[PDB]
């Protein structure tokens, strides 16, 4: 329970800086660029809650004979919207696209949650379900929301492709980890699980943020 606790409180300490750096970052609030820096408030605010809710041992519900973290699939059902949001707004969406796309998200999080909730082998046609979402979220990613993003200015079509890259690279290992972890095959352990996600729920919000602000003043 120790190794679990102390990456709990790892993401938490880790969501809670970016949380701080990001709304100090956007208290100058430009008319335009406010959106921006609420939503990685929310972003790495609402992880950071969830974190703490695990390190304190909440949340921890046994499924067949296995550990299922709720608030780790709570939070991706919240946060995750807010990350395609940032990209949309980042590619310049049209609005139908932008619904096409956050639907195709809340699939994959919603299956991922009752994927991991259910006991029994059917369970693998919800991962299914997601990984074919997710296969929908990629493509637009890289097709429709890149050609999107070029009627920007290069320094905005080069933010949206380098955080496009790192959501699409990092947001592609996670359903591996779901298979190999304890809601799937169960190889890997709950802690060594844990720990790979800690470090892609971390790079995916803070390091996508930080990245963001560094554009944000270059630019
Ligand atoms: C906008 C809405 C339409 C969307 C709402 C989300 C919704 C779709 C989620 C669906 C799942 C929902 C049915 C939950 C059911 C889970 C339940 C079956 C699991 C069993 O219950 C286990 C309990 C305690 O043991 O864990 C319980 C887990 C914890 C109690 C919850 C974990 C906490 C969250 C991860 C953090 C939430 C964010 C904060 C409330 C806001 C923070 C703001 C920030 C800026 C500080
Ligand atoms: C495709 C797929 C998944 C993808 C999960 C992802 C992409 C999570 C990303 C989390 C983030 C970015 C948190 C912040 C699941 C739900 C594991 C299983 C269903 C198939
Ligand atoms: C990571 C710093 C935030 C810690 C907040 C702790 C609040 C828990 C309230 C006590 C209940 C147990
Ligand atoms: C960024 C400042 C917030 C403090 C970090 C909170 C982490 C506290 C870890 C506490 C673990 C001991 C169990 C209680
Ligand atoms: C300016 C730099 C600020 C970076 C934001 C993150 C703050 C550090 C918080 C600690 C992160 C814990 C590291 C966990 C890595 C993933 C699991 C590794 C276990 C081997
Ligand atoms: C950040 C809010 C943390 C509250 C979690 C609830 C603690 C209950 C512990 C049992
Ligand atoms: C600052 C917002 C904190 C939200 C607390 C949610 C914790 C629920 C777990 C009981
Ligand atoms: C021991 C703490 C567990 C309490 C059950 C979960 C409470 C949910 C709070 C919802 C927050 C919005
Ligand atoms: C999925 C989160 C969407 C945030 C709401 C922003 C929409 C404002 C447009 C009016
Ligand atoms: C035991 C439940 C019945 C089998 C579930 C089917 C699992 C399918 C997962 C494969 C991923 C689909 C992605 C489409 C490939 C193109
Ligand atoms: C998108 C590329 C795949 C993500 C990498 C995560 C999976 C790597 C592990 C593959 C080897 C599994 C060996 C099974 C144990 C026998
Ligand atoms: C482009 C493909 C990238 C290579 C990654 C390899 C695919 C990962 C395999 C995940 C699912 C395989 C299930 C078999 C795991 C072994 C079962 C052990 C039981 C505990
Ligand atoms: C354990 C690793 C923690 C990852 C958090 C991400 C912080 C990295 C800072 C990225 C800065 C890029 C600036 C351009
Ligand atoms: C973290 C802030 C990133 C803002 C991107 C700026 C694009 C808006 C154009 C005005
Ligand atoms: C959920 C899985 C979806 C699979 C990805 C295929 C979706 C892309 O499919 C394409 O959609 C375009 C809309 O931008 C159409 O113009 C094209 O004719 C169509 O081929």
């Amino acid at each position: 329970m120790v190794g679990l606790t102390t990456l709990f409180w790892l993401g938490a300490i880790g969501m809670l800086v970016g949380t701080l750096a990001f709304a100090w970052a956007g208290r100058d609030a430009g008319s335009g660029e406010r959106r921006y820096y609420v939503t990685l408030v929310g972003i790495s605010g609402i992880a950071a809650v969830a974190y703490v809710v695990m390190a304190l041992g909440v949340g921890w519900v046994p499924v067949a004979e296995r550990t299922v973290f709720a608030p780790r699939y709570i939070d991706w059902i919240l946060t995750t919207p807010l990350i395609v949001y940032f990209l949309g707004l980042l590619a310049g969406l049209d609005s139908r696209e932008f619904g096409i796309v956050i639907t195709l998200n809340t699939v994959v999080m919603l299956a991922g949650f009752a994927g991991a909730m259910v006991p029994g082998i059917e369970r693998y046609a919800l991962f299914g379900m997601g990984a074919v979402a997710f296969l929908g979220l990629v493509y637009y990613l890289v097709g429709p929301m890149t050609e999107s993003a070029s009627q920007r200015s290069s320094g905005i079509k080069s933010l949206y492709v380098r955080l496009r890259n790192l959501t699409v690279i990092l947001w592609a290992i996670y359903p591996f980890i779901w298979l190999l972890g304890p809601p799937g095959v169960a190889l890997l352990t709950p802690t060594v699980d844990v720990a790979l996600i800690v470090y892609l729920d971390l790079v995916t919000k803070v390091g996508f943020g930080f990245i963001a602000l560094d554009a944000a003043a270059t630019l």
